[PDB]
DNA sequence: AAAAAGACTTGGAAAAATTTTT
DNA sequence: AAAAATTTTTCCAAGTCTTTTT
């Protein structure tokens, strides 16, 4: 172990002053088909050279996904696989309608048949492979100490897939070459060779970025980069830094508020704006908005990209008055409808720009990200719209607990409502068939397992009943025995009967790992005796392994 | 100050693992 | 074993924010 956190933390600026690494695992060679499983065009057989039957296996192996069907997705496949396709091949398929992939694809279908049931001495084969993998590239030096790798692997050529309505999915990512690579590291570590006979891109040495590799995606003409996991002395320093952040907020915030507040009467046209934005952001906690360059992503949004048409405004509604009614397509393109009943003066304010603007005009023009978080950095130190989503919702987790937690218990009765309170503080962030009503077959079933230890424990009576010595009082305690063992068995279910029902649309898998500072549980656990193994999981306890080791029930954030 | 590039963190989906039911 | 129900892991797109550049 090597408690990084009790350590001197570094100047600003600098973020490593040794690096050493064996680079990336690119991705395997093509593997070709065999002679016997055949492409067809019009119905004609048809073998494809190597790069066209690259690019149209990636389809084959995609068949049953419906995604194939949408045209953006045939049309931009199509104009691809074309470009990779040879002068003759291109001459002959002009479709890809009259593209008989059948054959392919019951091929990998086979292919994953027997992937799906092997020897069982391939499967302790290839987990010794990967394994062998993870010991020579997942892991690299920084600062003398070895940590490990986030993303070893490369990313394979394949189909691209964004969310929603993309314009790009279809389009193909090409396969990385060790010419698009940059390696970084530092002046004086050995630099890794690339493959046999090929050359990195370039081989810069910055102690400023903290990634180890980066090459360019061709697609959306962004950067991917490999960088250490979340167990790093520089991710978690990150991470912990995040939650510090969020409690100097936890203290001039009262004063942010009754600020903007007295912000939204500003006679100027900015300001009044930015004050309105920046309020959901803290009622409804929505995403700052920074602007998208039309037409690389699907259409979305966030507070400051609102266009006029995804609000609307009834000065009296469904009883409450007034209401901002928001229904737009958020990240990822999970939709966000929420009827919001605000303060008079931000009903009246909305409406104000809200004159002369189409469906699709900026809703808040003259206001965007930078504006905003330029302010907020001059009201706090770092602060950011973002940090807003992490302290609220941090409170109502150190809140929720004085609520919820009995002073002696059950463990079950703790891991209840405590997994179960939180559940409102990971919706209302809104994050998104036959299981349940499998639950009649097993609680009724488990639940059963009551009157089996019930009738029966009358045989404690009957039993040390007329009878008075103690080897027969010696089924009583047991019987009990039978009763917190399943009274639990009873009660460790009771709550994925509140859960399930009141967190099924509204998923939190980010609760339990972003926005909610570790500590406010780490220290909760250690107070009641309760195990931390029990609410997190082997990996999670290894990115907070900062937050578990230095807190105690003592702590409040 | 404005846009574009570069850098990280967020977060859901799919594949893989482990457990539980048939 | 076989199948289905869960949980943990891998994977990478999509966002936020920060720096660079003109």
């Amino acid at each position: 172990k090597w408690k990084w956190w009790e350590e001197e933390r570094y100047p600003e600026g600098i973020k490593w002053k040794f690096l050493e690494h064996k680079g990336p695992v690119f991705a395997p060679p093509y593997e070709p088909l065999p002679e016997n499983v055949k492409f067809y065009y019009d119905g004609k057989v048809m073998k494809l050279s190597p790069k066209a039957e690259e690019v149209a296996t990636f389809f084959a192996k995609m068949l049953d996904h419906e995604y194939t069907t949408k045209e953006i997705f045939r049309k931009n496949f199509f104009k691809d696989w074309r470009k990779e396709m040879t002068n003759e091949e291109k001459n002959i398929i002009t479709n890809l309608s009259k593209c008989d992939f059948t054959q392919m694809s019951q091929y990998f279908k086979a292919q994953t048949e027997a992937r799906k049931q092997m020897s069982k001495e391939e499967k302790l084969k290839i987990k010794e492979e990967n394994e062998k993998l993870l010991k020579e590239y997942g892991f690299c030096i920084m600062d003398n100490h070895k940590e490990r790798i986030a993303n070893f692997k490369i990313e394979p050529p394949g189909l691209f897939r964004g969310r929603g309505n993309h314009p790009k999915m279809g389009m193909l990512k090409r396969r990385i070459m060790p010419e698009d690579i940059i390696i970084n590291c530092s002046k004086d570590a050995k630099v890794p060779s690339p493959p046999p006979g090929h050359k990195w891109k370039e081989v810069r040495h910055d102690n400023k970025v903290t990634w180890l590799v980066s090459w360019t995606e061709n697609i959306q003409g962004s950067i991917k980069y490999i960088m250490l996991n979340p167990s790093s002395r520089i991710k978690g320093e990150k991470d912990w830094q995040k939650y510090e952040t969020a409690r100097r907020l936890k203290k001039c915030v009262d004063k942010i508020r009754n600020q903007y507040r007295e912000d939204w009467k500003s006679k100027e046209m900015k300001v009044r704006q930015r004050a309105v934005a920046l309020y959901f952001i803290d009622k409804l906690a929505l995403r700052a908005g920074n602007e998208k360059e039309e037409g690389e992503t699907a259409d979305t949004v966030g507070c400051c990209s609102l266009r006029v048409e995804h609000i609307n405004l009834h000065p009296e509604l469904d009883g409450q008055e007034y209401v901002v009614e928001f229904d737009f397509l958020g990240k990822d393109s999970i939709r966000y409808y929420n009827k919001v009943p605000v303060e008079k003066r931000v009903f009246k304010n909305l409406q104000l720009f809200m004159e002369n603007k189409q469906p699709e005009d900026d809703l808040f023009d003259r206001l965007n990200t930078g504006i905003l978080n330029k302010h907020l950095q001059d009201l706090m130190e770092g602060l950011t719209a973002k940090v807003f989503r992490t302290y609220n919702a941090s409170i109502t987790l150190q809140q929720q607990l004085k609520e919820l937690t009995a002073p002696d218990e059950n463990i079950p009765a703790k891991i209840l409502s405590y997994n179960r309170a939180n559940r409102a503080v990971a919706i209302l962030c809104n994050h998104q068939e036959k299981s349940m009503m499998n639950l009649q077959t097993k609680i009724d079933a488990k639940k059963e397992q009551l009157a089996d230890a019930r009738r029966d424990l009358k045989s404690a009576k009957a039993d040390a009943k007329v009878m008075k010595d103690a080897k027969t009082k010696k089924v009583v305690e047991s019987k009990k025995k039978a009763v917190q063992r399943l009274e639990e068995q009873l009660m460790k279910l009771e709550v994925q009967a509140t859960d399930r029902e009141e967190n099924k649309q509204i998923a939190l898998g980010t609760s339990k790992l972003n926005f909610l500072d570790p500590r406010i549980t780490v220290a909760w656990c250690k107070k009641w005796g309760v195990p931390i193994e029990k609410i997190y999981n082997k990996t999670q306890r290894e990115k907070f392994a900062w937050a578990i080791d230095m807190a105690d029930e003592d702590y409040e954030f």
